[PDB]
């Protein structure tokens, strides 16, 4: 995978190429595969999230003009990959338009809390695969807020630039997300997963540095979303009905005590948020140990819980995760992000990488991209 | 009341850069003093502690040199003269020796356990709002500062933790302190609006958010070893015990062994047991938000600290006292090694300006105050 001097180096040339100068100021933020703990943030729930040696890397320049001149080098985008516009106003401000790629960018600047912000060029380079399930969105997000730092600092906390990154996805391009996702582009640490708590936002790092381990994604190539609000309503309605503020204040016991509150279909929703959470907490302190193999275990379940119980998962991630468990080395395997597509993260000795690759692929009615990743550092800014 | 910015130290440090060298610098880091809200003297036990790292900061700039010479001046007032000094890099013939002034012991022992290579000579200043030796861990920022920088002139491998031990290491062998590893930890691992609890045996670290505006966090510095006595006590008694470190211990089995140790190794012991539980039980009661209980944890700190393992003077015993007596302050209690330097004090940020005044006119000498917030840990400035 290609690392950050390589991606910087080519960001360079793009600006140069487009703009005639050298860019002043560089910036990067990865991507992020989820480990374990799915549909869980937006239910105040716990999260094992690590950053990915994908990325994104912003460089530019501040302008006297007022205006945004933006350049993507990213061909899944939405064309046309250049844009220029003028900066918000209190009179008026920016709009979530077209094309779509420049809303995660608008909507960034338009929730900024510092000011003044000053109108700049930038160019866009990005080894996150777009649409991907990777968060290339949050590593967008999370590297225009880490630009706009260097124009103009901000004073707030790192929750509120996970926020600030939330809320732009939310108002500009139309998805509900959790915090999840900008969290971890903002906090992961390398050669460490990062333990999430989304109702305190309590962050715990996780050692994850074995050169004998693995970490395998597959991306399913797949993208069947409309789903995903509707998950998130049946929570908050189950968390009413039992009186209680989020589902993590629930366990399975009391969910189960109060089954004829809750509709069926409710119920198993619930049921996967409950034991999801503390199947998170278990994979933590069984990864602090080294229990690989009690961590993919864990891994399993997860996937089990998120295909019957939660009901987001599909046959195309089925298929990779069951070819992925029948190759030895592998310790665990499941659908990581939203589902109903996108990625499979998969625990294996380092070793069994090549052979796990070719009996995925060949037991999959489709074609699998695959990336082996380590864990990262989260947003950071580049010196020119 | 007073704290510079990061800009005004950068642009500090660059004036002083070229006036002592006659170009611009072309590199700049910093790194953070530190507090220690809870936890004190269990770090090298193998205990915990709960830190959270400061406004107040050194800031270094300086370029690389092709003379395989290292150049360096400190604008610091409280530093040893002299404050410039030029020095030849290690060799494998000669290596680098502890010498005078004592300030430049902190960069020498820095540059001397620095895992990478070819390191090149450099010049450098450095400017720090962190006063020296007034408990904030100045020590520890001027090393993690140093580390950040040669990290510009020859990137490192290995993980922050072999930064921090690298930085511990340095200040044992050259500045003759045998500290534990908290206060490069926190430098190196501050995160703004948070505090570190830092498990000293397994290294495990978690980020607690400390940020609400209800709440401040007041610095006083008194203006005033035994500390490596402490430390032999704590390995005196393990032993006795048959305990790799007092960490393994709880208050009921130190009781049977007090045939065991000394009188005044058994005080040592029972702070330290003490303090190890009641940093755990902080750390707990922040997660709630239940400062009164924070604060009174606090309190049983200093009172473990003045008594069991009497590292604290008259001057930090008689500012605890006077900020008790404020409304709106939830505890207070001396921080770092003791013997002088800052107390904290959790309160009400409605309270800080009248706990000013207080803490001021009840105590017999001139205070300084630092309203604090949690701080970034060390990271790169780019010029
Ligand atoms: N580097 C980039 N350049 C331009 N647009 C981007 C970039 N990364 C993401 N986007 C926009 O965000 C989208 C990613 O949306 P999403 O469905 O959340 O995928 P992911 O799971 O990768 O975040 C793409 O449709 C794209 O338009
Ligand atoms: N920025 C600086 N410039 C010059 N000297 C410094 C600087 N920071 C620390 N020192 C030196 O480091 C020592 C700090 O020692 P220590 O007793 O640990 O105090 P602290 O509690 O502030 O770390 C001082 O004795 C002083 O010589
Ligand atoms: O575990 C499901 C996750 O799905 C992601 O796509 C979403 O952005 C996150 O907020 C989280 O809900
Ligand atoms: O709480 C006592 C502390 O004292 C400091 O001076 C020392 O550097 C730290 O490592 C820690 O032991």
């Amino acid at each position: 995978q290609p690392q950050v001097a390589e991606l910087l180096a080519e960001a360079r040339r793009a600006f140069r190429e487009e703009f005639g100068a050298e860019p002043e100021l560089a910036v990067s933020a990865p991507g992020r595969v989820n480990l374990i703990g799915e549909h869980t943030d937006y239910n105040q729930g716990l999260v094992l999230p690590m950053a990915l040696e994908l990325m994104t890397v912003l460089v530019g320049s501040p302008r006297k003009d007022g205006l945004v001149s933006l350049l993507t080098t990213s061909e899944g985008a939405d064309e046309p990959q250049r844009l220029q516009f003028p900066l918000p106003t209190a009179q008026r401000s920016l709009e979530p338009g077209t094309p779509r790629w420049a809303n995660y960018v608008k909507g960034v600047i338009q929730y900024y809390p510092a000011a003044p912000l000053p109108g700049f060029s930038a160019v866009v380079v990005s080894s996150v695969p777009l649409g991907g399930g990777l968060s290339s969105s949050a590593s967008l997000e999370v590297a225009t807020y880490t630009f706009l730092q260097q124009l103009c600092p901000d004073s707030g906390t790192i929750a509120a630039r996970a926020q600030v990154c939330q809320q732009a996805e939310h108002s500009f391009a139309g998805m509900p997300c959790g915090i999840m996702d900008q969290f971890i582009s903002l906090m992961g640490q390398k050669g460490h997963a990062l333990l999430i708590d989304c109702r305190s936002l309590e962050t715990s790092l996780v050692p994850l540095s074995d050169p004998k381990l693995a970490v395998l994604i597959t991306n399913s190539n797949v993208r069947h979303s409309s789903e995903y609000p509707v998950r998130r309503r049946q929570c908050e309605e189950v968390a009413r009905a039992l009186g209680a503020a989020s589902l993590r204040e629930v366990q399975l016991e009391e969910l189960e005590a109060a089954r004829d509150l809750v509709s069926k279909e409710g119920f198993r929703r619930a049921r996967h948020v409950v034991g999801e959470i503390r199947r998170t907490a278990q994979a933590a302190a069984a990864l602090r140990r080294g229990d690989y193999r009690a961590f993919g275990r864990l891994m399993v379940e997860s996937h089990r819980s998120l295909r019957d119980d939660y009901e987001v998962s599909c046959p195309e991630l089925d298929q990779l995760v069951e070819a992925a468990l029948a190759v030895p080395g592998v310790y665990g395997s499941r659908m990581t992000g939203g589902g109903f597509g996108g990625c499979t993260v998969t625990l294996l000795e380092a070793s069994a990488a090549p052979h796990a690759m070719r009996h995925i692929q060949e037991h999959y009615g489709g074609t699998a991209t695959f990336y082996l990743s380590q864990a990262a550092d989260g947003a950071k800014v580049l010196c020119l």
